[PDB]
């Protein structure tokens, strides 16, 4: 209701690797003004291009800053990391969790938050809330117990909806927030046998919910701030056990596809949008579209080899045509 479709898309494009450099890659992207980039002839502007060398810092400030505000301010809000397996989407939204230069969006969100609860501290009375999970075949595993597998999206008696089961934990410092994605993490190998598969194929979700109240004032506001590291956007090359010298079976992962048709409708100003298309986007309904603020930084390698890979990106990057 804000302004219909609050959503920026910042494409970020990684130094090429030691492994496409020693297979003899070459860059291809060429870049024009802050939002363009050149790939095959063909011009692509979004609101911000990020070169090879671009900070964890200019990409939080560009990308994040703003929308941590709003959630303080009491509104929702969902940002995303999207792009082939190692475009790096994980280095974006995590990075080193610990590292003040080569952190993520993540721990600088969390630093951001108590920061500004520090210089409050006065008549608000703030309660954090987190939670973890992740997205697999559809299917939702609390990654802060793993014995809630296959969990169930259900919406409150509001219109809110929720992971029926899903932990919900208090923290009250950034220490305790690293520590529980560091959980989530470890917790994540559980059942797993291949984790880089597994961590390539499916969605991570970290929710951050900050309530706060002026002892005072009384007005209440709580704001759910949903940081999602989505599955590679590459279903291509499907390596395994099929037709071995005729195979060219395999979708584009249900989630996304969701997410992309979401957001298409969003971009058209439909009245109507299409979140029940997953589970995915059935929970981020209260902070996707709408009267929220939302950002894509959708990832790409430079390199030639994946240029094909990289043009699907854009193009998914490009749903939300902007003005
Ligand atoms: N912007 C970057 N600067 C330096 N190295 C990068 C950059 N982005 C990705 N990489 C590195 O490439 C590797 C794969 O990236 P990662 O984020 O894990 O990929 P994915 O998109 O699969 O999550 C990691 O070591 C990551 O740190
Ligand atoms: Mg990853």
């Amino acid at each position: 209701d804000l302004a219909e479709c609050n959503i920026k898309v910042m494409c970020r494009f990684r130094p090429l690797n030691e492994s496409e450099v020693n297979r003899g890659d070459k860059y291809i992207a060429k870049f024009q003004g802050e939002d363009t980039v050149v790939i095959a002839s063909k011009p692509y502007a979004f609101d911000r291009v990020f070169q090879s060398s671009t900070s964890q810092e200019q990409v939080y400030n560009d990308c994040a800053k703003k929308i941590v505000k709003d959630v303080l301010e009491g509104y929702n809000g969902t940002i995303f990391a999207y792009g082939q397996t190692s475009s790096g989407k994980t280095h974006t939204m995590e990075g080193k969790l610990h590292d003040p230069e080569g952190m993520g969006i993540i721990p600088r969100i969390v630093q951001d938050i108590f920061n500004y609860i520090y210089s409050m501290d006065e008549n608000l009375e703030f309660h954090i809330k987190v939670s973890y999970f992740e997205i697999y075949l559809d299917k939702i595993r609390d990654l802060l117990d793993v014995s809630k597998t296959n969990l169930s999206v259900h919406e409150d008696k509001n219109r809110v909806p929720y992971v029926k089961g899903c932990t919900e934990r208090f923290v009250c410092s950034p220490d305790e927030v690293m520590d529980t994605i560091d959980e989530g993490k470890s917790n994540r190998h559980v059942a797993v046998t291949n984790m880089n598969e597994h961590s390539s194929r499916s969605h991570s979700i970290f929710l951050i919910n900050v309530k706060q109240e002026n002892t005072q004032t009384e007005q209440k506001l709580s704001g759910k701030l949903y940081l999602v590291d989505l599955a590679g956007s590459e279903k291509v090359s499907k390596t395994g056990a099929e037709g071995a010298v005729l195979d060219e079976a395999k979708n584009i992962n249900k989630s996304l596809s969701a997410l992309g048709n979401v957001i298409s409708a969003l971009a058209e100003g439909s009245t109507y949008v299409p979140y029940r298309d997953s589970k995915m986007t059935r929970i981020l309904q209260d902070s996707l579209g709408g009267n929220c603020r939302t950002t894509i930084v959708i990832c790409c390698s430079p390199s030639s080899y994946n240029e094909s890979e990289t043009k699907s990106t854009l193009l998914f990057g490009q749903r939300a045509k902007t003005i």
